[PDB]
């Protein structure tokens, strides 16, 4: 895989970023991941974490899988990484998501994302608590 500059336009959710990429503007939807709802058990928690994390950033990157780069609603499917960073993985790893929607094609990093829920659930941290 490789990973792609891109500007940030607006950290949108816990799940999607708007960000610049090659001068367009696209929604990417994160690969692996799903987070609580806004207006459950810790969806402003989850949903911040991943905001600020996107925003503190110098650099933005994208990250394309080896399948389909766009989903069925038209968003782009990438794992996306905050001064190097992976957010996907470190929202997991603090209990803010779960891994979810692993297809076969796109899950290069499903066994480094189950290993931080794993580690996130032994520690019974946040959503696991
Ligand atoms: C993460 C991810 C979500 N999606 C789609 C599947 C889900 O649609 P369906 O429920 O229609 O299958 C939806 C979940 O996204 P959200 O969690 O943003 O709603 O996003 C993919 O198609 N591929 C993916 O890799």
């Amino acid at each position: 895989l490789h990973k792609e500059p891109a500007t940030l336009i607006k950290a949108i959710d816990g799940d999607t970023v708007k960000l610049m990429y090659k001068g367009q503007p696209m929604t990417f939807r994160l690969l692996l991941v799903d987070t609580p709802e806004f207006n459950e058990k810790y969806g402003p928690e989850a949903s911040a974490f991943t905001k600020k994390m996107v925003e503190n950033a110098k650099k933005k990157e994208v990250e394309f899988d080896k399948g389909q780069r766009t989903d069925k609603y038209g968003r782009g499917l990438a794992y996306i990484y905050a001064d190097g960073k992976m957010v996907n993985e470190a929202k997991v790893r603090q209990g803010l998501a779960k891994v979810a929607y692993v297809y076969k094609g796109n899950n290069t990093h499903e066994q480094l994302l189950r290993k931080a829920e794993a580690q996130a659930k032994k520690e019974k941290l946040n959503i696991w608590s």
